[PDB]
């Protein structure tokens, strides 16, 4: 029977022993201050005979008599200084600052639910309050493992594989206090026909059935560091308030329960700052760390998939720190700080965010797959089961982090859905590149369709190859594709060594102008290594309004495709004969920059000679400059 410096146990009320000595001696009716200086001349922890009342704790309580303290006037608790040992079990955790919600005095008559929860918050509707985030510490009967489920303090759902479990004997958390904290619980009351909504207090705990603390100050529950309250039923859910909670920084309550000890020493290392300090350690990525953090400030799900559209380090920073309770750095590891960048488990009490964004993130990132050789298909079709089961917004969420911004994670949920869109991507990007996709280019969506069949094992290199194709800069150059100079993973490189050697095969030999050029033949369409898509177009003489002797060949020939802003000093074209050579300098990479020129026309080719140089380029229909340089052999 362990006790604080006050005598009182360890659930923040007054023991019977005690009571019963002060009532014999007549010190009921003394402050806490005059019946301990009694209860220490007595001997204290001697003060019982059959009890050696140990101090545990140490607490600052207001001076109500001793018969009047409960857990609402605790303001401080910690261990106490001589205890020599490990902590018991303590309504509140160490190292804490309680605080009380202080009912309003309301000035109108307001109807039972509303007037009751506007005495506890300032809020005009149930709307504007904030579900709290309670989790404990327990075992998944559905699977085995012990993790941080998140409910209320009934039950809890388990983040791994999205069953309810009831909450049994352990470790409890809540997280940061939410603005307008408040819990819902199903209420069988509203519920029971033989009851239904407008039930009294009385009956609406005989329904409810949970397990309060039953005390002549009347029935509280205490859960995660907090001393819930009931104020009111409305839509047929009943509310229940933090009357008392603690904070330990950055308005985090702790943990309380078996192994809260340590727990609470690594939140207090990071929290109990005046400035809780987030350090991003390495290049910033959007993990499931990050998105969490940023989660808690966003208004609703979708707030927070428009938010995380782009986000870069610097959005991240201003967002987090506009509440000001943060201070954001990058660089190396800190002692002390909330360092991110090495990923850790998000199901803790740490990123215990209320937010309902913050909730969403925390299912997405937590789902496990019932993976048994299944193909990516099979793979994807459950976790977009799973993903619509967690919100409505969640694909659309996991769209904005992949495409938007730089999205890393280990989840098997949220890469088997990106995963098994690497063929629609491809596709698009195909015919991004090609305009469209050929059946000489097919073989690299049946190989991704091949891979399928590796489930699980190619989940990693799926994810890779998305994330590099959703923000590449890819450009085909002759039978290559080409992309930015940054570090290409294996897995990447596979998938474009394969796609380059399908390409290869389609290296026919064209001639433009009389030139022979290397370049693909993927039907009608053809690529040189001028880094562009062109067709062969073909027009008569009077039809292209040029200025041409009629001695030129009937038909003019001209490169659909990609061209450049120049400008054409002349209609006049000069007709010229001569030995094309395709340069290594397209899209305009020579030394000359003029831009301007006179139009020849070599070989039935509309070049456009460029202005006091020898060099010539071939134009397209419209008299637009094309990315493919010539010159002639002799001049
Ligand atoms: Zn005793
Ligand atoms: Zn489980
Ligand atoms: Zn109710």
């Amino acid at each position: 029977r362990y006790v604080d410096n006050n005598f009182c146990g360890p659930d923040g009320y007054p023991l019977e022993c005690i009571k019963d000595l002060l009532a014999r001696a007549g010190k009921a009716s003394c402050t806490l201050s005059e019946q301990l200086d009694f209860i220490d001349t007595k001997r204290g922890v001697y003060c019982c005979r059959e009890h050696e009342h140990e101090i545990a704790w140490y607490t600052e309580r207001s001076e109500k008599s001793y018969e009047l303290q409960t857990p609402f006037e605790i303001k401080l608790a910690k261990k106490f200084d001589t205890f020599n040992g490990e902590c018991p079990n303590f309504v509140f955790p160490l190292n804490s600052i309680i605080k009380t919600i202080q009912p309003r005095v309301e000035k109108k008559k307001l109807d039972g639910f509303m007037g009751r929860i506007r005495s506890v918050y300032p809020v005009a509707s149930p709307n504007e309050c904030n579900q709290m985030c309670l989790s404990t510490l327990m075992k998944c009967d559905h699977c085995g493992e012990t993790s941080w489920q998140t409910g209320d303090f009934v039950k809890a759902t388990c983040e791994f594989c999205g069953t309810e479990n009831l909450t049994k004997e352990g470790a409890t958390t809540c997280g940061y206090l939410p603005q307008n904290a408040v819990v819902k619980i199903y209420c069988p009351a509203c519920h029971n026909s033989e009851v239904g909504p407008e039930h009294s207090l009385a009956e609406y705990h005989n329904e409810s059935g949970l397990k309060t603390i039953l005390r002549k100050g009347g029935r509280t529950i205490a859960f995660g560091g907090c001393v819930f309250s009931y104020v009111g039923c409305h839509n047929k859910c009943a509310y229940w308030v933090p009357r008392a909670s603690a904070n330990i920084g950055c308005n985090h309550t702790g943990v309380v329960g078996e192994g809260s000890e340590g727990l609470n020493d690594n939140l207090l290392e990071i929290l109990q700052k005046e400035k809780v300090n987030i350090n991003i350690v390495g290049d910033f990525k959007l993990n499931e760390e990050i998105a969490i953090i940023l989660a808690s400030f966003s208004a609703s799900t979708s707030a927070f998939v428009e938010t995380v559209k782009g986000l870069d380090y610097k959005a991240f920073k201003q967002i987090v720190e506009s509440c000001g309770n943060f201070k954001v750095t990058k660089g190396k590891a800190k002692k002390g700080a909330w360092n991110i960048g090495e990923q850790k488990s998000i199901l803790s009490p740490l990123y215990a965010f209320a937010s309902e964004a913050a909730r969403v993130v925390r299912s997405i990132f937590s789902r496990t797959l019932e993976t048994a050789q299944n193909s990516v298909r099979v793979l994807q079709k459950a976790a977009i089961t799973i993903l619509d089961g967690i919100s409505q917004y969640s694909l659309r969420l996991i769209d904005a982090m992949m495409f938007t911004s730089d999205l890393a994670t280990n989840n098997l949920v949220v890469m088997a859905y990106i995963t098994g869109g690497v063929v629609q991507l491809t596709s698009q990007w195909l015919t991004n590149i090609f305009g469209t996709v050929y059946e000489k280019l097919k073989p690299v969506l049946d190989w991704l369709e091949e891979k399928f069949k590796e489930g699980v094992e190619f989940l990693r290199d799926g994810w890779e190859i998305v994330k590099f194709i959703s923000t590449c800069a890819c450009e085909i150059v002759g039978g290559q594709i080409v992309t930015c100079a940054k570090e290409i993973k294996e897995s990447v490189q596979t998938f474009f060594k394969l796609v380059n050697k399908f390409l290869a095969l389609c290296a026919d030999s064209i001639i433009i102008g009389g030139a022979k050029l290397k370049a693909l033949n993927l039907g009608e369409t053809f690529v040189t290594h001028s880094k562009g898509l062109y067709r062969k177009c073909v027009k008569s003489r009077e039809e292209t309004g040029l200025l041409m002797p009629l001695k030129a060949p009937k038909e003019i020939i001209f490169l659909e495709g990609e061209t450049l802003p120049t400008e054409v000093l002349t209609e006049e074209v000069v007709l010229k004969t001569g030995d094309l050579q395709p340069l290594e300098q397209p899209t305009s990479e020579a030394v000359e920059a003029p831009l301007v020129g006179t139009p020849v026309c070599i070989n039935g080719l509309m070049l456009l000679e460029i202005k006091d140089t020898e060099k010539y380029c071939a134009l397209a229909p419209n008299m637009m400059v094309t990315n493919n340089t010539f010159t002639l052999k002799g001049g």
